[PDB]
């Protein structure tokens, strides 16, 4: 219980940092931001009049709104929650309603622009440095944060050092966001070989297919206490597989060093 | 008799609702444009939001200090402990306003944050006597009381020259001169009338960015302003050289430089 807000206030609710394990102070090489930044010029189309949007004078929970529509359907239920019909393996882009659309604010096609709304909380683990765990259950399907850092090319993800906090924003051109210097609490969140959130990418306040913001949602029910993390993919680990192996210590683990000299001894 | 026709105008945008009624005649609610909370652009403006282009302070307290570099950006910062303009504030000649950013290392509470946090007071369109539609206060709003931003559509000089409708034009004289046009787009600024004897003021403000070809224009009240009172602040003589041909002033105050009396009477 050594800082209550890592957030500084800037989130909808607070992010406490602890630490049991070792005397590591909470983290402090780095700035919180809860929004993404530019270190230099991004060109970000953000004309109003580019923006595909709904005609609704409802909440948006009819199948005639188009900006479900281009999501092939929406697939917020009534509580904010995505569908167990995700395709949890391959998401489809989502595309929340906008500041063209007529509805209201509170429409039901606005869950990743709201915030944060469960309780997180900065701690630190046995084996992998910082992570993120759940302070509450957490129903599958629920928003939990936005990948958020400094917005950069793909250019200069090729000069920098430290690759260790890069997401990937495929799509022409290739973009990238690095939480290395900038980042919010998903910068804690460690690779898992069996995941409880997935990565979307959603669409809010412009539709430029170049820069899609990264959200997280539950891809199961989360108990209290227990940490949060993602599949980082193969890139992170056909890189760093060399440097350290996986200790999330998972019968399923891939990455550990078992594992690896399990596999490459056939 | 007065009748409730919008619960809310700005549709769950601001803090506050913000409703519409007419109690004068039978002309519905305007919506001959798009309500939005933030400035929008229909052109690329090249806004410079490089963070770090980003002057910060380095405050560990509430920047209530006389080291706080965003205050010393504007001589000193100019809001009391509750968020309103000191009595001293140059009412005629308004500094330029800095307030804390995101690369402040401040938290989001601060007390230089006041612009950046929305409507607070309760606001009410309605229609009036002579002067089309107006905003009136619901409340007791106290002097130096943030009031609202100007929200319209982000255009240069050259686009405001080519535009039928110069009656929702805000000017921002810098270098580069731009427009904010509430026509086509804009909040519940884009209906304060003018009045010969005003109550609140324009004072230029920098936020999430410091590029001074674009600065955000926040009303803070000038005085003390009863309930009920319409809001209103000079146009400035600019619209009123051109207006004044078609048609003349309604404020009804004993001080009127506007009216077709008081133009004609010298
Ligand atoms: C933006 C385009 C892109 O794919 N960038 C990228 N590069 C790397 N690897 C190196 C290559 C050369 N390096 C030096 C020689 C300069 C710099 C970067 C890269 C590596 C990753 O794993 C180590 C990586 O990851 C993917 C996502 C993993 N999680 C996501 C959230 C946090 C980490 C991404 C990489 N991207
Ligand atoms: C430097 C760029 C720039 O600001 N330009 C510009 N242009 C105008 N009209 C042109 C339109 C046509 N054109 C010819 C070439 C036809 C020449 C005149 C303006 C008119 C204004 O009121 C009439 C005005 O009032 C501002 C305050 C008024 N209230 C309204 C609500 C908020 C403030 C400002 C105007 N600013
Ligand atoms: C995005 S950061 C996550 C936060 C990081 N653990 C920290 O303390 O700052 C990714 C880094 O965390 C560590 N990490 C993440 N997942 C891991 C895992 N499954 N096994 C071992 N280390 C992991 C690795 O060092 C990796 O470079
Ligand atoms: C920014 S709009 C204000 C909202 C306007 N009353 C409406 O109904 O949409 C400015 C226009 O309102 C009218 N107006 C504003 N102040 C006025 C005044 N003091 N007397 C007469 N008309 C005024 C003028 O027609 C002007 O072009
Ligand atoms: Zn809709
Ligand atoms: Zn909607
Ligand atoms: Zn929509
Ligand atoms: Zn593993
Ligand atoms: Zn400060
Ligand atoms: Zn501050
Ligand atoms: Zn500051
Ligand atoms: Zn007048």
């Amino acid at each position: 219980i050594i800082c209550r807000d890592v957030a500084r206030g800037y989130e909808n609710v607070p992010i406490p940092c602890v630490n049991g394990v070792d005397g590591e102070p909470c983290p402090e090489d780095y700035k919180y931001i809860s929004e993404n930044c530019e270190t230099s010029t991004m060109n970000i189309d953000r004309n109003i009049t580019h923006l595909q949007h709904c005609t609704c004078v409802d909440d948006c929970s009819s199948s005639n709104c188009l900006c479900g529509q281009l999501s092939i359907r929406c697939w917020y239920d009534k509580d904010g929650r995505l569908l167990q019909e995700f395709n949890k393996i391959e998401p489809p882009l989502i595309f929340e309603c906008n500041q063209a659309c007529s509805c209201w604010r509170n429409c039901k096609n606005r869950v990743v622009q709201s915030g944060i709304k469960v309780r997180l909380q900065l701690y630190r683990t046995a084996k992998m440095g910082w992570g993120v765990r759940a302070l509450q259950t957490i129903p599958q399907g629920t928003f939990i944060c936005e990948y958020v850092g400094e917005l950069i090319s793909d250019a200069e993800a090729d000069v920098r050092e430290d690759d260790s906090y890069l997401f990937d924003l495929d799509n022409g051109e290739v973009y990238c966001i690095d939480a290395r210097y900038y980042g919010n609490i998903s910068r804690f969140i460690n690779h898992l070989c069996d995941p409880n959130i997935i990565p979307v990418r959603v669409f809010m306040l412009h539709q430029d297919l170049r820069f899609p913001r990264i959200a997280f949602f539950s891809s199961r029910d989360i108990r209290t206490g227990e940490e949060l993390g993602f599949d980082y993919g193969d890139r992170f680990w056909d890189i760093k597989s060399k440097y350290f192996t996986c200790q999330c210590g998972s019968e399923k683990c891939k990455h550990s060093a078992e594992a690896i000299a399990l596999e490459q001894s056939r």
